[PDB]
């Protein structure tokens, strides 16, 4: 008796932002103008930013792999 | 009994940002003029930023093989 | 008996931010212009930054692999 | 002009757990037998357990408050 | 012009496990038999436990107060 | 002109375990047996506990005020 099998597979996963091209994005004018202003609560703000913010929690790879053989 | 089996795959995982050009993005203007102007609770600012951040908590390999062989 | 299984597969994990192009990035103009202004509670301000940031928790690699034989 | 505006209220939160009874809880009987037993991986575990487990990351009280009287 | 504003509020928080009884808790059998046993990675093991864990990162207090007054 | 606010306001904040009572808690029978048993990787171990722990990085207090007067 021969148990030869073969794996001989290609797998890839390309997730996320892959081969973009941004020409001059941020290229115009912004004016922000504030006067006489009140906040009570926190605040987040962005002007005029080109932040590039990546997170990566997944992209693992793994294999279980159980072998047997049993006489009698 | 020939016991043979064979693993020869080729395994990848490609997750992010990956092969993006950017290219002059922040090249224009940002104007922020701020008068007379009060905050009671936290602030969080960014004007004008292209920071890169990368965070990659994921992106672990891992193999877990078993192999019994029993006469009897 | 011959037991001769093979592990031979290549695996690689490539996550974050790989291969990327940043030409003349933060070219353009920034004005910030504050007056009169008030802070009761905790500030983070980012003005013209292009910080690059990583963060790896992630990208470890390994191995558990077990062997037992047994005659009777 | 007497501008006298009064606040009496009474605020009150009561969150989580409060005023409960617990009569002999764990009184019964509780076996466990393990035996030819592998793990490759992580274990967390509990038998026979009667903790009180408390996290109170909210429960804060804050007021803001504002005054201003103009002549012109 | 009279400007008597009064604050008399009662403001209270009560959070988390808060007069709660507990009678005899623990007070039945626990047996644990463990044999020919392994573990490859990280264990977290309570066998009877009754502990009191406490965690308060949040209950401050804070008041934020302005006053202005202005002649013309 | 006669400016006179005033704050008479009682705040109380009562975070975590309080008032909580525990009558004769640990008080049946914890019984382990372990035997041929191996650890490749770190173990925390609780058997038969009764703590009282306490973490407490929040609970602070604080005022501000702000007083101006202003003639013209």
């Amino acid at each position: 008796i021969v148990y030869k099998p073969v794996d001989l597979s290609k797998v890839t996963s390309k997730c996320g932002s892959l081969g973009n091209i941004h020409h001059k994005p941020g290229g115009g004018q912004v004016e922000v103008k504030s006067e006489k202003l009140d906040f009570k609560d926190r605040v987040q703000s962005k002007i005029g930013s080109l932040d590039n913010i990546t997170h990566v929690p997944g992209g693992g790879n793994k294999k279980i792999e159980t072998h047997k053989l049993t006489f009698r």
